[PDB]
């Protein structure tokens, strides 16, 4: 239930007043055929062309648009296609369908297969990092980066040349202990056009470590920092422009434990969202390429966790059990944007404000604000199954790819929630 | 029988696909109410704006246009209004009429009553030219033209701003013999903008009089020329921009007589031709203004016989008894557009060719070539009565003012031409 997305915009085209496809399989495409898998929710986004009066109505569904009068004018509508076969849209306004305002909604019985890839997969997998430091003395750490510039796949037809670190966005989950000493190695790969670099927000000095990681392509840096400072650092590339190198997938987290470890918990998950300013609008197929004047006005068209549209709801979803104890540490790689990070169906039982691992959490918090190069801890017991949904609160980046799933095996009715009264 | 007209653009207006209404007193009004009066025979010119499938019907009169598809696509259509009262236009494409593509005819009894005019009329009567001369002698001749800048009725709600000869378009009539020695005076009025001048083409010498008769406003010039050739000559303003000079109404005609004189004849008549290039359309009320772009493009608006629209139709037609021989002096002031001069019912008799007097008269001619700053005679028996009709055979010039008649007391049906057959 992430909803097959259609946009009509009405108009003249072949002779007739019609439906004009906008965007996705059906861009320009005249009366489009609607293709729906049995089951699919379906959203259909109605846009006024001409000016004159329509609505888009399907009877079998009982679903219908508002009117919308005015050029511009906008209504959406949803149903699940819960009924196999052809169905027609129409505009109910006097004559307008005679005028030639009818196409086909088409459900197909069976699951939409996976479009086959195009590009490297450069999704970090959530699970994707390393669990709690034993209890353990302060030591030397060595950490190994590659920025890695790579064509990878932005949506299921969609491609992007993603700079990242170790080829996937977010970089790679650092962990170390307060006190430690970390050497770090940024070897840049021979095939990168750009110089690369890191700035960690948990590192003291020039640049964050950036001034000494400046690493021309096929080249090596070594830098050594102290993590004086317990917290969950974003680190990001700090090579000009660093909002390009942001957007292209440069951005990852350093937890720097407290002496203690992190409260115990059962199933950790990383997770960070940002921004890719294209050339053409979400849900181009294609390869898209990037617009610096959207970049600098702050105008994006993907907002992503974990670098791609189907990140954490198709290629790698977040799984865990009922009982369990969840944390996420969620960061903003950005460049630009501050995320309201909410997970329908659950509440934080602790937020770490700022991302402040060392000042007592909040508690019982719905929502929470982090900024870009800012990162935060959220917990919570998973009380009862379902598949909870990782999201920006600021709703419309739904519409831009900005949804995530954490699938939780369980009853669909228990004391917790259920269908009818108690 | 003059087509009362009415141009309809399909569109998109009041969240309706409607008629829109272009020039005249319908202009950018929605589904207008065409308002004719009975035995009027209307023109609907039928133009696509948005780029449906559209006609407009009649269903009352049987009347309707072609069905036209793409943008621009037209199609004209007409009828006499014969039958008082509302009669819907609509248009008959699937749906169309309920999507709003409709209005209404409105046939009202009676005759269409004039507009009372705004401003002064300046159009010449064709019947206002001096007769044939005495056989006389060779003698001094005296000629006063006074230049005249003055606001002129163009259109029955439409104005201009003329320059004339005497206040009147074209010029006065000017007549002399061979030999004769014309004493010109030429007064610019004391209220004119402009220098104001005078060039014969039946002169001989700098400018054709222009050289001696650059008249300042409230001055006056006196040329002596002697007429050495026979012809029929047009006069016009020599000031720069000649061109502009002319357009505004600064044009006549000069007949040198040779010593015969010309062949006599029951009625004589004055007519020019001319071109005005307004800013605005053809059709449009208010005051018109010149534009200079459209001048020295050749792209007028109005091609008019004598100075204005109705000229010869409305405000000063030629009247004649059958029987009579006529003879019309016609000359093209322009300034830039060549007359198929021709008489709708009648066939040329003779045609003074290029306006040579002394060259014989080519016969039984249906249309004569003349260039502007050019003038020919042609003369016909009025064999039986009728509305005969003055055109230039470019025929696209009804629609922009040029038309004149010619109107002639007789039967409908005589031995000439009649309805049954003989
Ligand atoms: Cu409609
Ligand atoms: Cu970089
Ligand atoms: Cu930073
Ligand atoms: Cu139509
Ligand atoms: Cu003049
Ligand atoms: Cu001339």
């Amino acid at each position: 239930h992430a909803p097959v997305v259609f946009t009509l915009r009405t108009g003249i085209a072949e002779g007739r007043m019609v439906y004009i496809g906008v965007g996705g399989d059906i861009d320009r495409q005249v009366n489009p055929k609607l293709v729906v898998h049995e089951g699919e929710t379906v959203q259909i986004n109605l846009i006024n062309g001409e000016g004159a009066q329509h609505d888009a109505v399907i009877d079998q569904y009982a679903a219908r648009s508002a009117i919308v009068s005015g050029k511009n004018a906008s209504s959406t509508f949803s149903f699940i296609a819960s009924k196999v076969g052809q169905f027609d849209y129409y505009c109910s306004l006097p004559g307008h369908r005679q005028a030639g305002m009818q196409g086909v909604l088409q459900v197909v019985p069976g699951n939409r297969a996976e479009m086959p890839s195009t590009a490297a997969d450069i999704t970090r997998d959530p699970a994707d990092l390393p669990g709690p430091i034993g209890a353990r003395q302060a030591k030397t750490v060595r950490i190994d980066l590659e920025t890695v510039e790579l064509k990878g796949q932005l949506d299921d037809k969609t491609t992007y040349t993603y700079w990242t670190f170790n080829g996937k966005v977010p970089g790679p989950f650092l962990r170390v202990r307060v006190g430690d000493t970390v050497e770090l190695h940024l070897k840049n790969a021979k095939d990168s056009l750009m110089i690369h670099s890191v700035d960690f927000h948990g590192a003291t000095g020039p640049g964050g470590a950036a001034a000494y990681t400046q690493t021309d392509p096929g080249a090596e840096t070594v830098v050594t920092f102290k993590a004086l400072v317990p917290g969950i650092f974003v680190y990001h590339c700090a090579t000009p422009s660093v909002p390009n190198h942001i957007t292209n997938g440069m951005y990852g987290l350093l937890l720097v434990e407290p002496e203690g470890g992190l409260p115990q918990v059962d199933r950790e998950f990383y997770v960070m969202q940002g921004e890719i300013y294209t050339v053409k609008p979400f849900g181009t197929s294609g390869e898209q390429e990037m617009d610096y004047e959207k970049l600098i006005s702050e105008k994006p068209e993907y907002f992503l966790f974990n670098g791609s549209v189907g990140a954490l709801t198709r290629t790698h979803p977040l799984y865990a059990n009922v009982g369990e104890t969840v944390r996420i540490f969620f960061g903003v790689g950005g460049p630009n944007f501050t995320s309201s990070f909410h997970v329908i169906g659950e509440i934080f039982d602790h937020v770490y404000a700022l991302g402040s691992v060392t000042s007592p959490p909040l508690t019982g918090v719905q929502t929470v604000s982090v900024p870009p190069g800012g990162a935060t801890i959220v917990d919570f017991k998973l009380d009862r199954g379902g598949r909870y949904v990782l999201v920006d609160h600021a709703l419309s980046r739904l519409d831009h790819g900005l949804v995530g799933f954490l699938n939780v095996d369980g009853p669909k009715n228990d004391a917790i929630m259920h269908e009818g009264p108690p």
